[PDB]
């Protein structure tokens, strides 16, 4: 599925990611069309041997099970399938997770790189939440 950009931005919403841990709903939807262009199926594979899944691009050596990376520790208890969903759930509660671990949202390399620091209200411009 790819999702409209406030589409997205509502179902996070509805989800409890703004604000969360002090981040705002823009950084949130930022970080997902930077990570995913807003496609739940997006897939990309790393040099290690890990791949990161959905709308989030959660990674396997951690977050999920993927049955092909060697060291990996499922720490969201869930197949990397179930991220791959039109359902956003699975992903945003993992996220949640993630968020906590200690980086706070610098655990998206694309937030870091194209959102941290910028004027992230603009990615819920026309939305009405």
């Amino acid at each position: 599925k790819v999702f409209g950009r406030c589409e997205l931005a509502a179902a996070m919403k509805r989800h409890g990611l703004d604000n969360y841990r002090g981040y705002s709903l823009g950084n949130w939807v930022c970080a997902a069309k930077f990570e995913s262009n807003f496609n739940t199926q997006a897939t990309n594979r790393n040099t290690d041997g890990s791949t990161d899944y959905g709308i989030l691009q959660i990674n396997s050596r951690w977050w999920c099970n993927d049955g092909r990376t060697p060291g990996s520790r499922n720490l969201c208890n869930i197949p990397c399938s179930a991220l791959l969903s039109s359902d956003i759930t699975a992903s945003v509660n993992c996220a949640k997770k993630i968020v906590s671990d200690g980086n706070g949202m610098n655990a998206w390399v694309a937030w870091r790189n194209r959102c941290k620091g910028t004027d992230v209200q603009a990615w819920i411009r026309g939305c009405r939440l």
